[PDB]
């Protein structure tokens, strides 16, 4: 698939906000993610253990994890579709070494939209919204692809 020039602006327009706040909108999204899919938690075995939202919010590592997560998706979104060089080792590590099944990184995805869709809902309308799906769907459909190669496509 491919976007347009438009949407990628709008995509590009978004995450320049979501840019002044890194940590913050990286708390936001894990913990959105593993209130909505608690499973997805148990990869996490630095902070598996966490119980509570307040635990979560509290903690040092889960917001790393957050800034983490943010800083290699932003880059693979400002390449505009050009990524095959930033996901190369990222599908190789969470196929092979975290065993990370497409089916979480499309709970992640939808954890990015619920965020930006409460944070900047001036600058995340239905056209945005829509573009964001579409660069997501394409992260993961080429993700997919890499995992094949890889011998788990799991
Ligand atoms: C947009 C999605 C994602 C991005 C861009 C991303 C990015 C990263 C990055 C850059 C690291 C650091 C080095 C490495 O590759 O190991 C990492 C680690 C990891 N990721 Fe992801 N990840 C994503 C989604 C997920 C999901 C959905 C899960 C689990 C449900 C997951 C679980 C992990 C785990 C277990 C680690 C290592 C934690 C640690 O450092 O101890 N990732 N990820």
């Amino acid at each position: 698939m491919v976007l347009s020039e438009g949407e990628w602006q709008l995509v590009l327009h978004v995450w320049a906000k979501v840019e002044a706040d890194v940590a913050g909108h990286g708390q936001d999204i894990l913990i959105r993610l593993f209130k909505s899919h608690p499973e997805t938690l148990e990869k996490f075995d630095r902070f598996k253990h966490l119980k509570t939202e307040a635990e979560m919010k509290a903690s040092e590592d889960l917001k790393k994890a957050g800034v983490t997560v943010l800083t290699a998706l932003g880059a693979i979104l400002k390449k505009k579709g050009h990524h095959e060089a930033e996901l190369k080792p990222l599908a190789q590590s969470h196929a092979t070494k975290h065993k990370i099944p497409i089916k979480y990184l499309e709970f992640i995805s939808e954890a990015i939209i619920h965020v930006l869709h409460s944070r900047h809902p001036g600058n995340f309308g239905a056209d945005a919204q829509g573009a964001m799906n579409k660069a997501l769907e394409l992260f993961r459909k080429d993700i997919a692809a890499k995992y094949k190669e890889l011998g788990y496509q799991g």
